[PDB]
């Protein structure tokens, strides 16, 4: 699978029928249809920069992985009674500034999106066990609006020159990804999925109402990452955002 016209989001249903499921992501958050839920606690992140491990070119994107052997790095609060363990973050972006986010708010497309991914370590003993369970994953989504250069993005963007081609990886250490999160953690939450194969309906989405900035040049650095292996013809990673999917009667809740 990929984001080509041949192996792309429109085609994914052929090998992953769950792509047409009832809890697919991302979605368009219509603010007129959200339900304020008084029972939602604030989101609490506490991440240890020593859990930062490795940055990997996975062909369609790049992932920053964290050591997840204990609860040094955790998400709590929001709609959760369980503590969720940080295991990675990544970005989605588009071919132009005009699109690039996965989630949209009242039809508005942002330029990119940050995903900070966590697994239910109160209930399950590994990511591999949790990854397919309804309550297994918690992912913070942060819409990224084109404007001023984001200096917190800096260590991440500086590391891409070492992982230019598919399968390259490099140490990436001493980093707290809570430094990328907006000042306000007022959020929307809905039950949904991974936004690429295998599209498991295992994610409680936490979508921040506040955006973060990214420059046109910072976005170009993402699109300059290559999906080919070293030695082959260079194929830029131009986009990796899935279209929004039908809510099919799910409710998006607002903490605010
Ligand atoms: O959240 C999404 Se999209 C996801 C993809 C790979 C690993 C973890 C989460
Ligand atoms: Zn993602």
């Amino acid at each position: 699978w990929g984001y080509d016209d041949k192996n792309g989001p429109e085609q994914w249903s052929k090998l992953y029928p769950i792509a047409n499921g009832n809890n697919q992501s991302p979605v368009d958050i219509k603010t007129s249809e959200t339900k304020h839920d008084t029972s939602l606690k604030p989101i609490s992140v506490s991440y240890n920069p020593a859990t930062a491990k490795e940055i990997i070119n996975v062909g369609h994107s790049f992932h920053v992985n964290f050591e997840d052997n204990d609860n040094r790095s955790v998400l709590k609060g929001g709609p959760f009674s369980d503590s969720y363990r940080l295991f990675q973050f990544h970005f989605h972006w588009g071919s132009t500034n005009e699109h690039g986010s996965e989630h949209t708010v009242d039809g508005v497309k942002y330029s990119a999106e940050l995903h900070v991914a966590h697994w239910n370590s109160a209930k399950y003993s590994s990511l591999a066990e949790a990854a397919s369970k309804a309550d297994g994953l918690a992912v913070i989504g942060v819409l990224m609006k084109v404007g001023e250069a984001n200096p917190k993005l800096q260590k991440v963007l500086d590391a891409l020159q070492a992982i230019k081609t598919k399968g390259k990886r490099a140490p990436f250490t001493n980093f707290d990804p809570s430094t990328l999160l907006p000042s306000s953690l007022d959020f929307w939450t809905y039950p949904g999925s991974l936004t690429h194969p295998p599209l498991y309906e295992s994610v409680t989405w936490i979508i921040c109402k506040e955006s973060i900035s990214v420059s046109s040049e910072q976005l170009a650095q993402f699109r300059s990452l290559l999906s080919n292996v070293e030695g082959d013809n260079a194929v830029p990673m131009q986009h990796n955002n899935r279209p929004t999917q039908p809510l099919k009667g799910r409710t998006v809740r607002a903490s605010f």
